């Protein structure tokens, strides 16, 4: 059970972030969020992937199961931070106002790292459901 239970205490920071995020990828206000939840998002990821890290080591026994998933994770949401900065860069109208005012590209990423995240959590969930030895 742990290991539902574990994951989920996982995944209510994970979806939380890419929430807050898409506030922002919608919204590009230019104020300082941008480079506020860049790091934020960043330092997050480093450190959820030690806990998940920690409870499957390769020392002994080297059969990585859920870190290869979280490290292929990182990967994606790096270079994936990069190309909003450098969006950033090229478009320099971001005027105040209400609200509306994205992009598809942006859009595009967003969905694309939604599916990726429910996707990702089923991956290791129904490549191994049961709770026996490995």
């Amino acid at each position: 059970e742990e290991e539902l239970y574990y994951g989920l205490n996982l995944l209510i920071p994970c979806v939380l972030i890419s929430a807050l995020a898409l506030l922002v990828f919608l919204l590009p206000a230019d104020s300082g969020e941008k480079i506020s939840l860049g790091i934020t998002v960043l330092l997050s990821l480093t450190v959820f992937m030690l806990l998940v890290a920690e409870i499957m080591p390769s020392t002994s026994d080297s059969s990585p199961s859920i870190a290869q998933y979280f490290a292929s994770t990182m990967i994606i949401v790096g270079l994936s931070v990069v190309v909003t900065v450098i969006v950033l860069q090229y478009h320099h109208h971001d005027p105040d106002g209400g609200e509306g005012g994205g992009e598809g590209i942006d859009r595009l990423c967003l969905m694309a790292f939604s599916v990726f995240t429910i996707i990702c959590t089923i991956g290791i969930l129904m490549s191994a459901p049961n709770f026996v030895e490995e």
